[PDB]
């Protein structure tokens, strides 16, 4: 019942040159797809130009973060109002890397949520466990923790039209790997958590896999009922690769 | 010896529409200005567009802040190199609101400053003291610290081709006002402090006043010999205001 979404996070990578090369390439590779929803999240500076570049395709636009103010004296902050204005739709928050580089709290993240919701943007919420928590067997403790930041204080409805991304931080950059069984298992947990509160809203959340996805796994990945897609990293930088993650989703779900 | 710089910090304000209008307006209002240099700093996502709008004028481009990385896995960060790419020249680092809201520190600030330089961008170093500090007359003590963070670790040449802005923090919503006199004294102290290391670099540096500055303000300030411009807030979101400010720096520094 849930249409797949594949989002490619460029992180801190881009130029105009690249903006051009890659949007052009994505367009071409991506021709024919239909069964999959596709968004990209460049650096802030490049969103506008990227929109131009993508014009005439189905590639949607997103962003890697926001701050809490809509306008005002907040030098250097990022406004959701301005993201709306820019044409960005899908806003990454709580990306593991900000939680860690930037020390963003659940509360903070949860505030970030409220706001996007308020403007009518789509928040991609990023959650998941450290190497230690994982090892300690604390997946669900954490996950739920990370979700209740919203649910508790905003309600199940906050989740309507929302997206969740599971980052297995512990698999990432650690010579650890997650299987498909593992993720689907965490995915169910996530869905089920929200279901204990609001089942209908639960059915309709997009739970993307935020771990490492490649061609040897995309398909076995998208075959899990609770995995609605992927929040793609480094591969969102190579058109061809990207597009295969994509057609696997289309093919699969 | 010092050509004025008026820089407008748009802050958390902009849209495709506002950018379109304001820039137009600025283009007109600043069409016949000769001796004052001008830069604007839109929200990061407006830059490109604004750089586009500015083509054909002398209105230069700016950005509100950077981060430390140039590339890689740092979702949400800002790279000086992408800033360069996209056309920004002047970059605001260590604005009071960052120091205060984002708890940015002198060590990070200096760092940021460093990266800017490796890259070829002009850093716009903001400093200033709080109400608390100022009260305590820790004025120069504080400014000196904030300056030395770059100075004592990167050298006087680090300020070469650079810009400093003194923000009277203690005078922002506190209820105070700084006189042009009060402010010129800081400016000067700031200049001398650098001067102990290299007086040459010292008379080179652009020290913009970052306190409150408007249509009526400007002229009093630009009169001081140590104030070579302004970093403007509220006023930059008004072309006519903004442009008066610019013309004043023009007039003041004429000679």
């Amino acid at each position: 019942m849930r249409h797949p979404l594949v989002m490619g996070n460029w992180k801190l990578n881009g130029s105009r040159h690249m903006v051009h090369e890659l949007v052009s390439n994505l367009r071409k590779e991506l021709a024919g797809v239909a069964g999959c929803a596709v968004a990209i999240a460049p650096p802030e500076m490049y969103i506008d130009m990227a929109k131009r570049e993508a014009e005439g395709s189905h590639i949607m636009l997103g962003a890697q973060n926001v701050n809490l103010n809509l306008s005002g004296a907040f030098t250097g902050e990022t406004s959701a109002a301005m993201l709306k204005d820019i044409g960005a739709q899908y806003i990454i928050i709580g990306h593991s890397e900000r939680r860690t580089y930037h020390k963003e709290s659940d509360e903070l993240i949860a505030k970030k949520f409220a706001v996007l919701k308020e403007q009518g943007l789509t928040p991609v919420l990023c959650i998941g466990e450290t190497e230690a928590e994982n090892e300690a067997g604390k997946t669900e403790e954490v996950c739920a923790r990370q979700i209740d930041a919203v649910l508790k204080t905003q309600g199940a409805a906050a989740f309507e039209g929302a997206v969740i991304a599971y980052e297995p931080v512990w698999a990432i950059g650690t010579g650890k790997s997650a299987t498909p069984a593992q993720a689907q298992a965490v995915h169910k947990f996530i869905r089920d958590h929200i279901a204990k509160v609001d089942a209908n809203i639960a059915e309709q959340v997009i739970i993307q896999y935020g771990g490492s996805v490649n061609a040897s796994n995309a398909a076995e990945l998208f075959a899990q009922p609770d995995i609605d897609g992927a929040l793609v990293g480094g591969a969102s930088l190579k058109a061809d690769a990207f597009a295969v993650i994509v057609k696997a989703a289309e093919a699969a779900k």
